[PDB]
């Protein structure tokens, strides 16, 4: 039999009509039955006699279009959730009795959609290979359900949950979990959610604090005997940014005339050979502590 | 819902009557359909303005009994297994739409029930534990199946098939099987088929082939010295019987004096010590050869 499929809120029209009438036979009525299935309920009577009948609670939703001796169809108004199931259309005559078609009436429903980031903070630690949730993606109240989806370049897992409502209609929601690493900071992370033929799209970028990555900048290899004002620079990327910096040597401490200040190692000068060796910065922000290094050799 | 149960060639009357008239309520048509399970076909129609429509093939078995405004009521006549399955009633009413009730007809059917032996002949030897058919108990065509069983003082085991007809009757055959003896012989093996509370029995009587169970009689324990004319006769019980009798002594042959004559061996006398000793009779039917034995011992 036909499936009829139409969006809460939309009218459908059910098509009944009697084929081949023949002078011999009789139409006597006309009769629109809902099976909600095992119950049937009258919905609808057309008797050219006596005129039309519409039952409660379908007297100001459903009409005859064109009620006759051979049309019996009818426009369903406004659908409602609670409408589908299968309808019954029944031409009683006279001599040769009932002639029954029916109808299955689905009743559509578009999701609400949207993305949304975690609460909590996002942190980046060696040794910690904690797959984390970052992002939910949510459709809820569709019927049929939708498919959903990430676009993104992050490396994640993606988990998928189906809740079926009491009114029939599914609610689909994806979690994106991943290991939160430095490179992800800043990135995008792109909920889809296909319906039908739409397609919906919303995004959000990664917030990810990560311990510093410190290099040395200022050696410049042409750290000349009696050269006067060089200087290390510690760049220490890091979110937060390092809050502290402390220098030190592979072989102790700072030798005379290597000054120390925040990320600076200041190197008055004049240069000469005792100031060779290796310099260490050791960056600390609100997530962990990180060291660097530059080897200094002295020239000329 | 409702099941009636007829026999096959008897009348069934289907109920369907309108409860609660109304003034308002009107009814406009009441209709018999015939549901084989997917199908629905048109049996009776009565429509108070028009009359009364009974369709083909229904016309010369189908009737309304009081047809009218509240009353519905059919006589299916002469049953037919084909009328198995479920019938509609339906009252269209204006305005309030239509009512139905619906029913199961199940047909019913008196099986045919006859036991019969085996074609073949049955035949008892010592070393033949062979269970063998000896009787089959049939209760044909019957709705539903009858119940089939054994009475009997034999000790044997029965098998049980049921086989489905096409036109949904059900014949039930049993074989009684045993492994035929002397003591079965002429004995008698009944079997019973319980139908509603109605029961058959029919009986029959075994024929089986044993070979001879030989005893000597004529020895009397008093074979005086000198005493004339004197017998021992070779008693051998078989089916059929012994056709053939032969006479030896465990010693040999024998003794001078000792005459036989198929089943008798004629001691005439007089009796003396050398005719002690142990006589045996030989005895052979169609079925096999068993031996009898006596141990004389010459007195006073």
């Amino acid at each position: 039999n036909d499936s009829m499929y139409g969006f809460i809120g939309t009218d459908v029209v059910l098509h009944c009509s009697f084929a081949n009438p023949l002078p011999s036979v009789k139409i006597t009525q006309v009769t629109w039955q809902k099976s909600t299935n095992g119950s049937k309920q009258n919905v609808a009577i057309y008797n050219p006699s006596m005129g039309v009948s519409v039952l409660a609670p379908y007297r100001e939703r459903v009409e005859f279009l064109r009620p006759s001796f051979t049309d019996g169809t009818i426009r369903l108004s406004r659908l409602e959730l609670e409408d589908e199931g299968v309808y019954i259309c029944e031409f009683a005559t006279f001599p040769t009795g009932n002639r029954e078609s029916q109808l299955n009436l689905t009743v559509m429903a578009k999701p609400t959609n949207w993305i949304e980031g975690t609460q909590a903070v996002l942190r980046a630690k060696k040794g910690q290979d904690d797959k984390v949730l970052v992002a939910t993606c949510t459709s809820a109240n569709g019927k049929p359900p939708s498919v959903v989806s990430w676009e993104t370049r992050l490396k994640g897992e993606a988990e998928y949950q189906e809740i079926r409502n009491p009114n029939g209609t599914v609610t689909v929601i994806s979690r994106y979990r991943l290991v939160p690493s430095r490179e992800a900071h800043q990135q995008s992370l792109a909920c889809i959610v296909n319906y039908h033929m739409d397609r919906f799209k919303e995004s959000l970028t990664l917030n990810v604090q990560y311990e510093p990555e410190v290099t040395i900048e200022g050696f410049d290899g042409n750290w000349y005997l009696q050269r006067m004002d060089v200087k290390l620079t510690c760049k220490a990327d890091a979110n937060p940014p390092a809050t502290e910096y402390h220098w030190t040597t592979l072989n102790g401490s700072l030798p005379k005339g290597v000054e120390a200040q925040n990320r600076t190692l200041f190197f008055k000068g004049p240069i000469n050979y005792s100031l060779a060796g290796t310099y260490i910065c050791e960056a600390t922000n609100p997530i962990g502590t990180r060291s660097g290094q530059v080897e200094v050799n002295i020239t000329e």
